[PDB]
């Protein structure tokens, strides 16, 4: 897994389960082309989005559907989604972990980049 | 001032100064029409982006140029920027404060919505 | 006002109001001598905790009663409180702002230190 | 592992390695008695602090030595440490994951509590 997404719920103190995640890659014509998508598991993790071969150099956008997550719990949140945009693999292949913590009116995201 | 942005620097424990902030409104064609912009003051605040007349219900995007900020400090950042996307006033005009805390590999944002 | 505390609520997207805040100074016996205290205002701010004369170099603890806050909202919290421990002015009087964002199972804090 | 601690570095986008962690438990005479201690591994994780049998009901304090971590990287941080105080196992045995994200002038902590 060159790209992994982990999402936590700050209100329930739990993994954020069944959270839709969409990954895009900036095309040559500056458009966002769909790259991969999935949903977080029971552990709040999303594995197997892509492969080392497919995950080339580029600018990527990870869009976490936080709104749908909070709605399903009967909460009307502030954000439409949580976005993470980053240039990947510019100095060679790396392993990326995108961690997100969710509150109805707040979110934080951090990146763990290893070799 | 129905919309305010405040940005902090978690590395130097200071306001994030001279940070470019762009605000967009979602058009009917579902693209982002530029709406307002500016740069954070010495207190890391950005006021007078819009007015009560102009700030109608809709979906707004607040884009914070975090990458330029870190580049100017000589610090390698992860994110291209920080986006904050929300539906405004979906029950009528309140005051919006978008607060952001910046680190090279992490950002957190929260909304303070008041009467 | 050399020391200010501001508390936000990530669940309701509002200032955290009427939150008890206690400040301690580390004594020579290395216990915490009470120093100042108060409750956050309607803007979630707490001013006039101390003065420039009283606020000398040393190790200070800012204890935020987050548990009482969540109990009053009818929300089950994880933390007993939020402590912020720091060495003050270790190169001479600057102004300190302790910002805290509260969620039932999470809290974040940052310091804004200025001239 | 009924109690696990995971620590990340928001400046380097990496696990926080070799971070000292001290766990205390509130005694009957209201004193903090030493419970367990350890250091985070290469993955920024601390496992095997305690056992299901030893981890009884009580109020616990997890103290993360963030100051020493930043010093070793040539940084003079704001906080002396990052503290997490919580009542554990009040409605029966639970599994606790304490996650912490570190910046020189900021930290956030969240709890993941499962069965
Ligand atoms: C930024 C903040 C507030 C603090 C750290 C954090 C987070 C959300 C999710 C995760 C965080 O760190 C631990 C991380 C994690 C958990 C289990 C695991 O096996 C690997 C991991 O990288 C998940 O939010
Ligand atoms: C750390 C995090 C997640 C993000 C920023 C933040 C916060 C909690 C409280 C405050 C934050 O930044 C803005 C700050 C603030 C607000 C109004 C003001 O007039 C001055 C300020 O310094 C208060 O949580
Ligand atoms: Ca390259
Ligand atoms: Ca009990």
């Amino acid at each position: 897994c060159p790209l992994m997404v982990k999402v936590l719920d700050a209100v329930r103190g739990s993994p954020a389960i069944n959270v839709a995640v969409h990954v895009f890659r900036k095309a040559a014509d500056d458009t966002w082309e769909p790259f991969a998508s999935g949903k977080t598991s029971e552990s709040g993790e999303l594995h197997g989005l892509t492969t080392e071969e497919e995950f080339v150099e580029g600018i990527y956008k990870v869009e976490i559907d936080t709104k749908s997550y909070w709605k399903a719990l009967g909460i009307s949140p502030f954000h439409e989604h949580a976005e993470v945009v980053f240039t990947a693999n510019d100095s060679g292949p790396r392993r990326y972990t995108i961690a997100a913590l969710l509150s109805p009116y707040s979110y934080s995201t951090t990146a763990v980049v290893t070799n």
